[PDB]
Order: structure tokens, then sequence, then C-alpha cells
């Protein structure tokens, strides 16, 4: 199964290259939690951004150009899946363009809403509400570790 998990700021704006203006460890924890024991596919950018391969996961990248580290480097949305093997869940941590490629063959969404105005170009692939049912709804404000109000939404493609 293929799903999508991402941190989208107001206006639906996502990552680009430079790190997003926030520090929500909560989301991070939610990431680990929903990602552990699950293969992942990510764009070059997020790759260099994480700084290190994700522990206890299958580090796969979709680009285009060579592959640095000796993570499963794929060069197509096809190879990617195969390298994911026979798992019950596929974790696509984008970024941007990566997502778009998984949206059609996508079946689930694990996003956290950040009520922060953050300029930028790229956005998250549009999707008609009813087409994606609404299961979860956990909203949390900002306290001491999370510099901004976030919100959890798991969408099951309807
Ligand atoms: C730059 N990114 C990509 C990133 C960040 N937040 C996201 N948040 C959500 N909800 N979705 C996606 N796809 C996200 N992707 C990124 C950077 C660092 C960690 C990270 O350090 N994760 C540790 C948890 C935190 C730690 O410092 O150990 C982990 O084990 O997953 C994850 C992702």
């Amino acid at each position: 199964m293929i799903s999508l998990i991402a941190a989208l700021a107001v206006d639906r704006v996502i990552g680009m290259e430079n790190a997003m203006p926030w520090n929500l460890p909560a989301d991070l924890a939610w990431f680990k939690r929903n990602t552990l024991d699950k293969p992942v596919i990510m764009g070059r950018h997020t790759w260099e951004s994480i700084g290190r391969p994700l522990p206890g996961r299958k580090n796969i990248i979709l680009s285009s150009q060579p592959g640095t580290d000796d993570v499963t480097w794929v060069k197509s949305v096809d190879e990617a899946i195969a390298a994911c093997g026979d798992v019950p869940e596929i974790m696509v941590i984008g970024g941007g363009r990566v997502y778009e490629q998984f949206l059609p063959k996508a079946q689930k969404l694990y996003l956290t809403h950040i009520d922060a105005e953050v300029e930028g170009d790229t956005h998250f692939p549009d999707y008609e509400p009813d087409d994606w049912e609404s299961v979860f709804s956990e909203f949390h404000d900002a306290d001491a570790q999370n510099s901004h109000s976030y919100c959890f939404e798991i969408l099951e493609r309807r």
C-alpha cells in the first residue's frame, strides 16, 4: 500500500530545499511513529535535509542523478516500489515533485497542519475532500517544544 505523510504549512506550502521555519518535535515524533518499520522514498532535497539516513527504515531516493551513499537508489517511480518490496505500507516522505508522482497511485495521507504563514513556491498536490475520507482529527496548540500550532489528519483515499 502507498500513502503520503507530510508537514504542509498554510496555503498548502511544502519543503523546497531550505529548512522550514519551525521546530515542532511533536510532528517529528509523529513521523517516527508512523514511519518505523516502514519503507520510505524521498526526493534529493529532503535527503540532504535529514542529514542522516532514517534509522530502522528502508532509505530509498528518487532522483535522476547518481547515488551518493551506499540507501537504495532508484531512478523511477517503478524501481522505487519494487525496492520497497512486499510490505503492507509504503511511506512517501516526498518532497514536492516526489509526492505528485505518488498521488495517483496513492491511497492514504498522514499530514499535519501547521498554522504558520510561510512564503514559498511549491505546494502539496491538490485533492478533492470527499474523495479522501476523514478518519483521525487531533489538534494541538503550541506549548514549549513546538513553536507552532499543528494538526493531525489521516486521509484514506475514498
Ligand atoms: C527534513 N525532514 C523531512 C520531513 C520532516 N518532517 C516531516 N513531517 C511530516 N509530518 N511529514 C514528512 N514527510 C516530514 N518530512 C526530516 C528531518 C529530520 C527527521 C528526523 O530527524 N527524524 C527522526 C526523529 C527526530 C530525531 O531528531 O531523532 C526519526 O527517527 O524519524 C525526519 C524528517
